[PDB]
């Protein structure tokens, strides 16, 4: 593909001091800003019940698999026009590598 | 995304007249001429274990989403240069529509 895995342990902690502020991703666990992850592999954007989506998330109807996933994480915002996450962006691939190992990984 | 739910009844006799001839779908299936494809969703290229894939296939690490599979569907030999299957392609995106609606709930 275009993504090729990394670490695990190296993407536990970026979740932590990248992600964890605004969202869960244990099953069971609650949205916050962010919805709660667990199980985001293979869903499409914007289904997770009980939460708020803006409008742009809902109508780019996303299959989340690891290689979208990576494009999203460099600029959310260009990705989805109008997406209210407020982060700017995972530049190097090998950070994405890492985190989305991680997620692949919890999110199960 | 940029593919639409159809008819898994549609894609049920799609299966049967179009791919049925190599493969099986159903979980505790056997590889024919080609591999079995129950849990095929999520999965990278070349990966079914037991069956002799070509080089180009493994190669290629395609992830399995609902999208690849359909640009796979249209023309499998442009998609995977070298590939061994012998199948010229389904045409029309409803075909398609309907078949991965059939797929995804069979290989699950
Ligand atoms: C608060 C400052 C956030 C941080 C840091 C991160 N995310 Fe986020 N995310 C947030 C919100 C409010 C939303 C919903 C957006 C909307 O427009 O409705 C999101 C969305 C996501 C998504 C899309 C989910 C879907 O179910 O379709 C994903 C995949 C996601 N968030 C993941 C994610 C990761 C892995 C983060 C660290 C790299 C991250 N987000 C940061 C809020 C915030
Ligand atoms: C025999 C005439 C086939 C027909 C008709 C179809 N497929 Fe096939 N397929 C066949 C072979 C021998 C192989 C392996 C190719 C190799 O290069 O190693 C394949 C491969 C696939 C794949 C890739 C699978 C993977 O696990 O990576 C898929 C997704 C697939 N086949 C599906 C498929 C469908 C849905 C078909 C009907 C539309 C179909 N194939 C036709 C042999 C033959």
């Amino acid at each position: 593909t275009e993504f090729k895995a990394g670490s695990a342990k190296k993407g536990a902690t970026l979740f932590k001091t990248r992600c964890l502020q605004c969202h869960t991703v244990e099953k069971g666990g609650p949205h916050k800003v962010g919805p709660n992850l667990h199980g985001i592999f293979g869903a499409h954007s914007g289904q997770a019940e009980g939460y708020s989506y803006t409008d742009a998330n809902i109508k780019k109807n996303v299959l989340w698999d690891e290689n979208n996933m990576s494009e999203y994480l460099t600029n959310p915002k260009k990705y989805i026009p109008g997406t209210k996450m407020a982060s700017g962006g995972l530049k190097k691939e090998k950070d994405r590598n890492d985190l989305i190992t991680y997620l692949k990984k919890a999110a199960e």
